């Protein structure tokens, strides 16, 4: 079932946005959100992408595993961050394009397609150059629908490894403390408009997880801290967290 909140919306005029947060409470199986249509309607997945394309490259040995290093390759980008190496944690947390870049052209265009329809991923559309669709090809993915492939990922249900699935949520860990853990990750959609952010993961508890899908407008980079702090907003008025 799923309930309309508009109460939320309050989180995004406050900071002169607009957006919609989804939320999944598992063991009621009840979902919630400020904006019902928003939260189907579907947007470049960008670097949340990056979550589908690490499954992929583990399961097929693209990636051995998350020690690996995959070298710079020597060309000077405006992301500090990403000249220099890096692994498959510290590629994920810097969101650095052009290591998943390079994971895409060595799965290439049939595996990348076959799998994503086995994940039942978005749109499963990929449309668009193998090493840039997530950015500015045919894929699209909407809050809900991440959230259902969030769900299958936690539960170990994807068509992949049970250890590429422990390996990759190993990688999206945010955040972790005696109150809550977050596996999460990023998303800055430019390339098409409108341009967006995104967040998408869950926050474990005790005895129950909580999945949520966030997307905003994003006109300039300034307002990317939003993302998590709008979503901790509503966490913390639903007395999900502290
Ligand atoms: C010119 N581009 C590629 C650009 C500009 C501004 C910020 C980023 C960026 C880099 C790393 C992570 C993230 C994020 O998702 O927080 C965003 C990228
Ligand atoms: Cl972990």
């Amino acid at each position: 079932e799923w309930q309309e909140n508009k109460s939320w919306n309050a989180h995004f005029t406050e900071h002169k946005s607009q957006g919609v947060v989804v939320l999944w409470n598992e063991n009621k199986q009840q979902g919630f959100t400020n904006n019902l249509k928003r939260a189907n309607q579907a947007f470049l997945p960008a670097s949340t992408f990056k979550i589908p394309n690490s499954l992929i490259a583990l399961d097929l040995g693209v990636v051995k595993d998350e020690h690996q290093v995959f070298k710079w390759d020597g060309q000077t980008r405006d992301i500090a961050t990403w000249n220099r190496d890096h692994n498959l944690i510290t590629a994920m947390k810097y969101s650095v394009v052009p290591v998943y870049q390079e994971f895409a052209r060595q799965i290439g265009e049939a595996r990348m397609s076959k799998m994503l329809h086995a994940f039942d991923y978005g749109n499963e559309d990929i449309s668009g150059n193998v090493d840039s669709f997530w950015l500015d090809g045919g894929i699209r993915i909407s809050a809900t629908e991440q959230i259902s492939f969030l769900r299958k990922l936690y539960h170990n249900k994807l068509h992949v490894s049970e250890r590429s699935q422990r390996i990759v949520k190993q990688a999206m860990l945010t955040e972790a403390n005696g109150d809550y853990i977050i596996r999460a990750k990023t998303g800055y959609s430019t390339r098409i408009e409108p341009k967006i952010g995104w967040w998408v993961g869950w926050v474990e508890l005790d005895d129950n997880v909580w999945f949520f899908a966030m997307n905003m407008d994003m006109p300039t980079s300034d307002g990317l801290g939003l993302r998590q702090a709008i979503t901790k907003e509503v966490l913390k008025q639903e007395k999900i967290i502290p």
